[PDB]
């Protein structure tokens, strides 16, 4: 039967049944707890070597099928049974099947839909499809992404999409992107044992040079495309400078802000997870939406290991730097993200606050409850990085399991890759 | 074998191997994560009406006397199997065990050593213990509970302590603490609809008022002790206002903080914990530590839910409090934290700031992980309520587990008990 689930902030209780579809085991045992585990294997879908079994396959197909007909208003069970039928035939003459486009489109927002870690799946039905399930070859991928790219942007009205590549069949021919998002700075390990640019892009960058890209050494230098399509090595593609939108950083007050150097692309795009949907897999999905300033401001620019901008904002503020129990860090974190905020607007690019962000979660929890009865959540994600309490999520109980379809994630591409 | 855990800021892997030692079932099941659950069934020990089988006392009663002539550097296998011998005895002639006083007090810093959401365990081995298995009525129980909190708030100079009353025998002679804390504020609802003082209290106060107690209707109104012995229906007690030790409120910069009426009690003491060692269990057991800024900075003063002082501070900093992502809440809260610890360190009261709090269980983290291979750690609860990235727990991926001694909550004593 359903979860009781409280809401200490307004005392309000749920009850969740949706939770009874969750399919294998997730990270906390049953006796131990994994849920602050970023990588669990419950949530990364990896390599195969042979097609899907035709017995896990069909069962799953009907399964979504019934899904996709059972989402409309007043029913088409005659159109339902139909699709049922051609879908069964499909795998059993072919060895598996194709999606309509309709249903592609409604598995790309459902598996949005149940992303745990998505703090803006209140805008899940707000999303554009790019169907390049055609694609053949790599330079094929760098124009659709390139396509998704600028129509994304959308000259700062960012919109979200997605682009569906070819569907893994053998695991054998798999298309995928070995960036962890679409745009992104590279990070040098300068030779006095410093690191310039994004830490956290060391390794990659250093495969983008290995496969032949120029390292042009700067905090903010946008990374290659290295694009694998059908099972084949990767081919790395500069991405058009003009399609790149970037904010330069500045405080409304603090004018040496500016002095900084700072600025971050506005185009966040997750590039590697793999989405699932009815025994399918598509391993090269790349989608986007806009950022939450606190990705930013908190994570990028402040987290230890990536820009580590934090002491320096706080000399230039002049603060107690070495009397930690001052709070300057406090007060520091939180003109940065006032300057990411202020600088996006003035050059108005979309972006969301995590007071509001926090808040649009809330009302949309409340709907998935009413609309079916749960919402899979994880806690530890949906918190934003600063301002815990302040913000109602935080006093929201949730239970975080994975239904279908899903956005996993993978296995790193030059790990298991026969060159 | 062990579970690797990463840290994202360091890069470092620990290898916890102590969750074997855990107990039953957890939260979260084996396919959903109920991780952000407050109050979870395998976190609470309610009543009993009988005593606990023999079968299953003996067992663990075995477990602990291993667990304690084992934490010695150089045993005494003739004290401890003497030890045992002793205790079985015990248990075949009267049915339970006295547990020595080393063992208590070693039992005590234990079960706070395994308390998964404390942030302070840095400290678990500076733990005074006051032993009152002796008491017999009320009247002594108020006095125990008096000594405590005068040892424990020492002036300002706060000591950690804790106080344990009689064992749990059938279950129908249990003393108990029906307070959440030794010391609280009351809430009243006003006529108007009104809530004045601390609206966490309203249930309780009103079970105080209706045991007799004389209502002042103030914003902070130290509650009357309510003590239940060996069974007893509770008598009420006033706590001497000399012991009980306050801070007022002042911002070192806004002089107009004052203006606002803030202060808080300076000892943080949960008083309805329950204590279990060795198949016993210890209904009644105050145990206090000092307190970290933002449990009254940010959770007391801030939480919508407690005394939601946050727009109050924002419009006397002359904020837009109606533009929610000028992040003015973030500027508030902060000051709000400011004046906590200021206001503390002004008038010499221990008091520790969340970034520092921060450290030192990292640091304790790493002893648990070298001493023993483990810790088990909350992340949802060892998180500052702000500033979360900026702290490195955030970075820290941890395995939650309840090992043994261990303090389990408890059903609310005014629900399961016979007047
Ligand atoms: C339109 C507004 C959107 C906002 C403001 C938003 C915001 C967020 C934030 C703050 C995170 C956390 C990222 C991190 O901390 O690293 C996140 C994660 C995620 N979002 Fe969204 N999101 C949006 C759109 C999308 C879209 C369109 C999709 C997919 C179709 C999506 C799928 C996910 C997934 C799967 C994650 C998990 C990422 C991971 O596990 O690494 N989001 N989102
Ligand atoms: C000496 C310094 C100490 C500090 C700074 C400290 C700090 C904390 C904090 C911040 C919490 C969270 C409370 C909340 O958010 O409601 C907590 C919880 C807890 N602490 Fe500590 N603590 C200390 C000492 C103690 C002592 C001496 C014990 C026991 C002997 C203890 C046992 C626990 C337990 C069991 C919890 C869980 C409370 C609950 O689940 O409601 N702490 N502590
Ligand atoms: C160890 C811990 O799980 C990890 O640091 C998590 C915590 N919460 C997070 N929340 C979001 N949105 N993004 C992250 O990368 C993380 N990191
Ligand atoms: C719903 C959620 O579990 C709840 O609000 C938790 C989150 N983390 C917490 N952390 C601490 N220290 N104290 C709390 O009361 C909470 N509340
Ligand atoms: C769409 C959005 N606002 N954010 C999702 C996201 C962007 C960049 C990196 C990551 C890390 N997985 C997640
Ligand atoms: C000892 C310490 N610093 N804090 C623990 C604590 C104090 C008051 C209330 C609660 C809520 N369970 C916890
Ligand atoms: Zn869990």
């Amino acid at each position: 039967q359903y979860v009781r689930i409280k809401n200490w902030g307004s005392g309000e209780i749920l009850h969740d049944t949706l939770h009874h579809k969750a399919t294998s085991d997730f990270t906390c045992k049953s006796k131990s707890c994994l849920g602050s585990i970023m990588n669990p294997k419950s949530l990364t879908r990896g390599p195969r070597d042979k097609p899907t079994p035709l017995e896990e396959l069909l069962p799953h197909a009907i399964e979504f099928i019934n899904q996709y007909y059972g989402s409309f208003k007043e029913a088409k069970i005659e159109e339902h049974l139909a699709r049922l039928e051609a879908v069964t035939k499909e795998i059993e003459t072919t060895g598996t099947y194709q999606l309509t486009l309709d249903e592609l489109i409604f598995a790309t927002k459902m598996a949005w839909r149940n992303a745990p870690r998505c703090i803006g799946r209140i805008q899940w039905s707000n999303l554009q499809v790019f169907d390049a399930r055609n694609c053949s070859t790599a330079q094929e991928m760098f124009q659709h992404i390139c396509r998704h790219i600028l129509y994304a942007t959308n000259n700062g009205n960012i919109r979200s999409a997605i682009t569906v590549f070819p569907q893994r069949s053998d695991g054998k021919h798999d298309f995928r992107l070995w960036n962890s998002q679409l745009i992104r700075y590279a990070g040098y390990q300068m030779p006095d044992g410093t690191i310039r640019g994004d830490a956290a892009t060391l390794e990659f960058t250093q495969l983008c040079i290995d496969l032949g890209w120029k390292p042009r050494y700067g905090r903010f230098d946008v990374l290659p495309l290295v694009l694998q399509a059908d099972g084949q090595d990767p081919e790395v593609f500069e991405i058009p400078p003009d399609l790149v939108l970037e904010v330069t950083m500045e405080h409304p007050k603090y004018e040496w802000f500016q002095e900084l150097g700072l600025k971050w692309y506005a185009l966040p795009a997750v590039a590697n997870m793999l989405l699932e949907v009815g025994g399918l897999e598509f391993p090269a999905c790349p989608f986007n939406g806009w950022y939450m300033g606190t990705e930013i401001g908190v994570r990028d620019f402040c987290d230890t290991q990536r820009y580590n901008i934090l002491e320096e904002v706080g000399r230039r503020m002049g603060l107690e730097t070495h009397t930690l129990a001052s709070l300057w860090k406090d007060r520091a974190v939180t003109e940065i993200n006032v300057a990411v905020l202020h600088s996006f607007q003035k050059q108005n690019v979309t972006i969301m606050d995590h007071h509001t962000a926090s808040e649009s979660f809330m009302k949309h929890m409340q709907n998935e409850y009413r609309a079916r009865g749960g919402c899979p959540a994880d806690w530890i994600w949906l918190v934003p990085p600063v301002s815990g309490s302040i913000t109602p999520v935080f006093h929201q109980e949730m239970l975080n399991y994975v239904l279908s379809p899903f956005y996993y994630y993978q296995i790193e591409p030059w790990k298991t890759h026969i060159w």
